[PDB]
């Protein structure tokens, strides 16, 4: 296409409006390079762990960005503090590559990231990453399925870019995404049926055997958080990974899995609650803490939230 | 890196269908399916930047004809099974669903091109009867999955071999020989939105997987909601996949001819059963090319743990 | 865009070598040359980010063997013509230069894989004698060029067809049917560094192109210095390409077997002459697989404007 | 590769040292996108003028860069003045796609560009592009052959990046390039033999029939200025497109063909003269004016330059 709106033409053009320095653009342009390379690695990761190439790749692209200063990765015990020569104003938490076990079965997998601004004056530290999700300035994920997709939610909107492999560019395809109010799909690992709390297990029922002699909801669960969330965003519906007895605090880690999706979700007009509070309003105490997550089309998540304090 | 001895699926079917002296007709039919499968992957990868199943149907048909190895073709997307013109004829009957999941592209879920192949068992002029053979008479079946990679799985009489597209040289390269499914699994895949309409045999089974009586751990639910995807996760990780019938789709949803059957063949050559619930899917005599069938496939000790339950109900 | 009726060279040679009833053996040999040609293009494109001709030699040989359509193979890079093992034999003799220009990669000049093919004309056990046939007995010759595109040119008995690699679906797609060279040209291509050692026939000709006596405009000099490149610019734009002999390379530089001959065949099927200077390159009886020959190819009215001059000197 | 040095990681990292604004990086990152897309267009421009897609593409990427303000293209009668909303400090002259007729014969073709800094205070104008080549701050070319190559010469050096099609990134492969002093190749269209001036036609002789009973030079002429120049830079030698009677002012246009190559050449230690003066020292009077060009390994160009005033 001639006037190809790249992700970069787009992030640089909205960045100009903050009367800024250019680091968001640098950040994202460098992140994009980790994403292409991981997409390429996964499109032939069967012709002859991966997590780590993907990981070392993302730290690398992001140090060199000259836009980072704290980096919180799924894979490292401690946060990574960017060397001074190369420090900048942003904080990025990220899961580099999600559902890596699911690549043997050819499950659509992805990289999820959340960017914060270091607002305080002292030496960069974990504390700076201990901000509530509400506070994020940018988030999204890159999906690796039939096509490689980058959904990017910033203050102005949630947008979708698809990588065009012919030119090695991410191109803008869906603009200012909004989720459907109510929709026909619930998504949850029904294998934990004996584990679930009553609120959920009533709701499941209400969708299979709908009291108003209606059409039941369909069941979906790819088992790769990014595929299910991206489905919930484009087609509407709900996704749940509620706490259960195998995992009372939730499974999906907060800083790099829940809070990005949550942000992307609310920015399109969905909700994401733990059933007891907004995901984005949680103040993290540990950079590796988990959360319950119910996200999706408002009326449904709501239908659930009422069932929560219809059972309170 | 850069490898002088690549196994393209052309070379590998040529070492099945040539030591067997069969003229390697098969090979040019399979080669041709690869050109089609490859173009559907490209188009899909750039999907959202450029119906797709009509055009993939037209594609598959055109390449198929030109293999000079077909006489009848059945599509999901076509009424009358296409009797190949004479000039280009050959002995095989190919059955196919060119773009399985056409809906699911929008949500970026893996989808695929399934295919079944027969050999015409008659001395005559082709007709869709030449196609109405059961699975036990399939010479080869397979499918190509458009996932985070484009993997072709091809099962002939020896067993199943996966092949994966190396997008750089554009050849399906061999990555797994003589595949055998896990014997028992830990995943049941089924659309529980239909909970209500399930026949009791199925329903007792879902509760036996969720709430094991013999105090093990509950099976993990999965369900991409794309047949290609759920079969393949079943083939490699084991697991049971069930699309039984309900009343809404009273004799099930999946067409026998080019869905339940090519899968069920791939399945059984890998040590996996495949049944309707009463009889095996590979022995039903097929009467309408678009005749539907229930199908339960996957690891033998689960298909069986469910057939007992089905037997225990009639 | 996205086209349901693609002409892959597999489909096109199958409509030359099948209406002719010849078993389409040829086709699996050509198919196999495409896997090799494709991997050499990828490796070359990423060249400077990862000998290449040894590995392309090993590649071509391996794919070749596995077509089950060869019995003798000659390489530029090998001494003894490779007599294919029995299990995998077939009737063709293939002659090749797997990576012509191995030197020139460094300077990013287009280079290519040339090939000549024969049919074994004997009732025996293969030997490099089965290879020592002249060009008039070539069943098909071609070359693939690794340029700004990867174009395969294939000339069989009907004429020449160019094919170009569509890197997305990874298939050589047909782009020019039954090619015919320009009759007269305006380009002479030759390494004038060798000015001094040129035989007088050649020298009078270079002055006739630079300084036309019959007051036209001077021919444009060209010369990539890669045989594949200069032949192809000659094939399409016309022009005369000359690597005559000098004393330094006293019976010329280009090996007959798999350089002068496959080119000269491609050339003549496109209405272009090809000679050593005395005799046509396609009728020399080949005695050593590495036997060299001068070659002048290109548009007929120029080859001729030079053969007159050669005749006028002896 | 994990720590993949992209062209952008490289231009941003040396740009930081000018204590700058970030426009060189923006400029080049946007130019790179026109180059990938033209490379892709040419690698299948036979499966079914081009100049113009290539052209409109480059203007577009470069307006949107927010780094341009005057653009001088081979293809436009007048310079292009970047709209204010989008103007920046740089001036780019470029031939978008060179030797377009040569794509039918599969000749290695390319895009050549030269970047200037607008130093004056008034409305951007042609005059700003009327600077001597000496003055350039950045130049190079992108080659489209077996591989797509981007040679980029800035104040610190001439460097070579090759596009890795697997990731859509230009990666750095040759560092701080230097040409060989003397070498074995002359390159010139010998078809103009009756046209050439004595200086040249003596030199040609001296190389074919070398007076010191030496090895003669080899002849090369791909007929696509970028392939011949890139050969002359990597392997050493000389390239000439001298003035002749069909073209007394030279053929190769100055602002966008001669002066970039010339700059790249001198930065690697070669020379480029018109036989009567340095190419880079010419002060252009018209943005479309041509030059004689002799560039290459010093001793040879010199051997020629002496023959020039051995004949003066
Ligand atoms: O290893 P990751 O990156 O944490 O990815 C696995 C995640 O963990 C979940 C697995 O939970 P289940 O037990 O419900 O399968 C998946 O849905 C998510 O993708
Ligand atoms: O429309 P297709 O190409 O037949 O593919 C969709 C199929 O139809 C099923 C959908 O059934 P549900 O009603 O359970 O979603 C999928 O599982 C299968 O892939
Ligand atoms: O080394 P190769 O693979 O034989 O290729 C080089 C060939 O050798 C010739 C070089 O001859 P010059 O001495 O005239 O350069 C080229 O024109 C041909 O392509
Ligand atoms: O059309 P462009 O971009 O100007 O490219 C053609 C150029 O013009 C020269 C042609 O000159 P000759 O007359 O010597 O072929 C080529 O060498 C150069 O690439
Ligand atoms: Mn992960
Ligand atoms: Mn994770
Ligand atoms: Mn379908
Ligand atoms: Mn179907
Ligand atoms: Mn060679
Ligand atoms: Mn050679
Ligand atoms: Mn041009
Ligand atoms: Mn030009």
């Amino acid at each position: 296409d001639t006037n190809i709106v790249t992700l970069t033409r787009f992030v640089m053009e909205q960045g100009r409006k903050a009367r800024g320095t250019g680091e968001m653009t640098q950040l994202l342009n460098s992140l994009c390079t980790a994403v292409k390379a991981i997409s390429t690695a996964v499109r032939k990761a069967g012709i002859a762990k991966l997590d780590v190439l993907s990981n070392d790749l993302v730290i690398n692209v992001l140090k060199s960005s000259f836009a980072t200063c704290v980096l919180v990765t799924e894979e490292d015990k401690n946060a990574i503090i960017v060397e001074p020569e190369k420090r900048g104003k942003y904080v990025v938490c990220f899961d580099p590559l999600d559902g890596s076990s699911n690549i043997d079965c050819l499950v659509s997998i992805g990289t999820i990231f959340g960017i914060y601004r270091k607002n305080s004056t002292d030496e960069p530290s974990e504390k700076d990453a201990l901000q509530p999700g509400r506070n994020l300035v940018a988030a999204g994920y890159a999906l690796y399925g039939s096509a490689t997709m980058l959904v990017l939610a910033m203050v102005n909107g949630v947008n979708c870019f698809m990588l065009d492999p012919a030119i090695g560019e991410f191109i803008l395809v869906d603009r200012n995404v909004k989720i459907k109010k109510k929709g026909s799909i619930y998504s949850i690992n029904e294998g934990y049926a004996k584990e679930f709390d009553p609120a959920i297990t009533e709701y499941i029922q209400r969708k299979k055997f709908p009291p108003d002699n209606s059409a039941p909801y369909g069941a979906r669960y790819v088992g790769s958080m990014v595929a299910d969330v991206h489905r919930t965003l484009v087609y509407g519906g709900i996704f749940m990974y509620p706490a259960n007895k195998k995992s009372p605090k939730g499974k999906l880690r907060l800083l790099y899995e829940c809070n990005p999706m949550a942000y992307v979700m609310e920015k399109a007009g969905g909700l994401a609650t733990t059933g007891k509070e907004a995901v984005l309003d949680i103040v993290p105490t540990d950079i590796h803490q988990r959360a319950p997550i119910i996200l999706g089309s408002p009326e449904d998540v709501t239908e659930l939230l009422e069932i929560y304090q219809k059972h309170a």
